């Protein structure tokens, strides 16, 4: 069922926003501030930005047909982070930690 799928998707995102994962999930909470220092080239490299607050709104506006569509946006958020940042950056390690949480939950549904 697509409706049951989307309720599980809202549940997965709720855990990603939870205090349990807050120490490594916080840079993905809100859109990347492109006006901040060191982020002047962010829009040149990242054509499709995504964050957890935009995903939360997209679920609430019913912009996802199914779990795969929600999954594609979550992975876009992680891929943007791996594409923009150097492999040794602190935020890359945090993206991997949060992706481990998402992937385990997304697979077991
Ligand atoms: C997804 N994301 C997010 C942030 C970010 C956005 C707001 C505040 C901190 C951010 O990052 C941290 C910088 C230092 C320590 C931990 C994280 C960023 C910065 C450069 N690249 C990114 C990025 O790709």
């Amino acid at each position: 069922s697509h409706m049951e799928q989307l309720k599980c998707c809202s549940g997965i995102l709720k855990e990603m926003f939870a205090k349990k994962h807050a120490a490594y999930a916080w840079p993905f909470y809100k859109p990347v501030d492109v006006e901040a220092l060191g982020l002047h080239d962010y829009c040149d490299i990242i054509k499709h930005p995504m964050d957890m607050s935009t995903i939360k709104s997209k679920l609430e506006a019913r912009e996802y047909r199914d779990a795969q569509e929600f999954g594609a946006d979550v992975r876009l958020m992680f891929s943007n982070c791996y594409k923009y940042n150097p492999p040794d950056h602190e935020v890359v390690a945090m993206a991997r930690k949060l992706q481990d949480v998402f992937e385990m939950r997304f697979a077991k549904m």
